[PDB]
């Protein structure tokens, strides 16, 4: 189901029950996944949010992120608690209304307070391109080619420890799979295909944790888009799809009319598809309304590597071929030890009054602002390059910055930069011990934008840093509507 781009967004508890097992859950629009929200580019989205939640074990107070939505002009409406906003509280309503210019893509949207997003508040957002340059590629791109990968957790998001290694408990394909244990034979989800056509499937990874080894049986995937940014075709038989990734891929529906196994292994959690775990069905109009039968290729000869991705447009890359060839070039060092992360020896812990108001309110640089080296303040119109060596307790972290997109200069298992022509993203691998996975950016966007691995267990755990872009700028370019000024004294006086 598709809303927007102006709609109404309620946020309600229910018990679901997408594996067989019921459990209490935080839902958008009343569905899990929720609603696709939807529009064209440059269409202004007033998403209007009433929070209806009464079950604390959840938290009753919620914030939404538009996740590689830009936001420009409008920080206070990108939604990461006590970075951007203050949380609504429950009975409250709050109008997200921002412009998308530029983007096109697929994007996705989810609670930004705590771990709340596991506990089921994320849905898949898509601009629409009317002129498409890919659009001949192929014949079908509707509600019905998204496909979203989530890991689904039977232990409440505010009772994981925590961390502690946390583990999901089945891995639902469009809403539906079967748990990794004592696997039940409940339902599973279908994709129809018909023959000979083409599909723009639209890959959404909304999980909270694991990265996936995502495959059709006996068919290929050309891969089009990644994370909202337009890609030369690159075919490819698997696709690694971490937290937070989107892809776009064309399904030439070219096999026999029959019924084909799509699967999703995550790295942890059930290994494997026995009694149809991690999967679900590519099903051929005309098929018997059977199980499939078929078997993943041996060994995947095709498997998707960052690097063979190329922007379809000349992006290339700022600032100067070599390393610490930019304005600001930081190395940010990421580490874990003792139950929680840190960067440059500080972990996250969000703040009471939110770094946008704070800066509002006369901060004026990062010294100034809480929580202290937290934050990193960043010039204008400067070339920022940005070093994220891994080697961080597990691992592999997939790094994501708000406001922007970035060149991804260096990937992961691979010592070779790239200057000339990278795919540019907003959510990156960065790999494993002695890897530099690098990223670029220019300035052009003033407000606070957070910087985290999306892993949420690791957020939650403090593996994240603020970078204040352009502090002077900030209010200037960020006019809040009251209702925002209003977000912070209700917030404070309910609790
Ligand atoms: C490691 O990363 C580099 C950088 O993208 C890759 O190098 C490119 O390789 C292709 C050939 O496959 C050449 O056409 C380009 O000239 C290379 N670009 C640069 C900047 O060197 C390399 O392919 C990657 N290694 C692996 C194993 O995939
Ligand atoms: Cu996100
Ligand atoms: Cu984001
Ligand atoms: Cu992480
Ligand atoms: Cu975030």
């Amino acid at each position: 189901v598709q809303i927007g781009p102006v709609t109404d967004l309620h946020i309600v508890n229910a018990d679901i029950v997408p594996d067989g097992f019921v459990r209490p859950a935080v839902n958008a629009g009343g569905t899990f996944p929720g609603p696709v929200i939807a529009g064209n580019v440059g269409d202004n989205f007033q998403i209007v949010t009433f929070n209806q939640l009464i079950e604390c074990s959840m938290l009753v107070d919620t914030s939404i992120h538009w996740h590689g939505e830009f936001q420009k002009g409008t920080n206070w409406a990108d939604g990461p608690a006590f970075i951007t906003q203050c949380p609504i509280i429950v009975g409250n309503s709050f109008s997200y209304n921002f412009n998308v210019p530029g983007m096109a893509g697929t994007y996705w949207y989810h609670s930004h307070l705590t771990t709340q997003y596991c506990d089921g508040l994320r849905g898949p957002f898509v601009v629409y391109d009317p002129n498409d340059p890919d659009a001949n590629l192929y014949d079908v791109d509707d509600d019905t080619t998204i496909i979203t990968l989530a890991d689904w957790y039977h232990v409440l998001a505010k009772e994981m420890g925590a961390g502690g290694a946390i583990t999901a408990d089945s891995t639902l394909i469009d809403g539906l799979g079967r748990t990794h244990v004592n696997v039940a034979a409940v339902p599973l989800s279908v994709i129809t295909v018909e023959v000979g056509k083409r599909y723009r499937m639209r890959l959404v990874s909304i999980s909270c944790d694991p990265n996936y080894d995502f495959s059709i049986d006996g068919h290929d995937m050309t891969i089009i888009e990644t994370d909202g940014v337009d890609s030369q075709e690159l075919t490819v038989d698997e696709i690694q799809i971490f937290a937070a990734q989107r892809y776009s891929f064309v399904l030439n529906a070219n096999q026999p009319v029959g019924n084909y196994w799509i699967r999703a292994n995550p790295n942890s959690g059930g290994e494997g598809f026995d009694g149809g775990i991690n999967s679900a069905i590519l099903r051929y109009d005309g098929a018997t309304t059977a199980d499939p039968v078929t078997v993943a290729s041996t060994v995947h000869t095709k498997c998707l590597i960052e690097t063979d991705l190329h922007p379809l447009s000349r992006n290339g890359v700022p600032g100067n071929p070599h390393q610490g060839g930019a304005d600001c070039n930081l190395n940010l060092s990421l580490g874990f030890a003792c139950g929680n992360f840190v960067i440059n020896g500080v972990s996250f812990t969000p703040p009471t009054v939110p770094v946008l108001l704070q800066i509002c309110s006369g901060a004026n640089t990062a010294a100034d602002l809480l929580p202290s080296g937290s934050v990193i303040s960043l010039p204008s119109n400067s070339t920022i390059e940005i070093a994220l060596p891994a080697g961080a307790a597990g691992g592999p972290h997939p790094f994501h910055l708000h406001g922007h997109d970035f060149a991804v200069s260096e990937s992961a298992s691979n010592s070779t930069s790239n200057y000339d022509d990278p795919i540019w993203r907003d959510v990156v691998s960065i790999g494993g011990v002695g890897d530099n996975v690098t990223i670029r950016f220019c300035t052009d966007n003033p407000g606070p934008w957070f910087l985290h691995c999306h892993i949420d267990w690791h957020l939650d755990a403090g593996f994240a840093i603020v970078f204040a872009e352009d502090i002077p700028n900030t209010a200037s370019a960020n006019p809040v509507p009251e209702a925002w000024s209003n977000l912070c004294p209700s917030y404070d006086s309910a609790h």
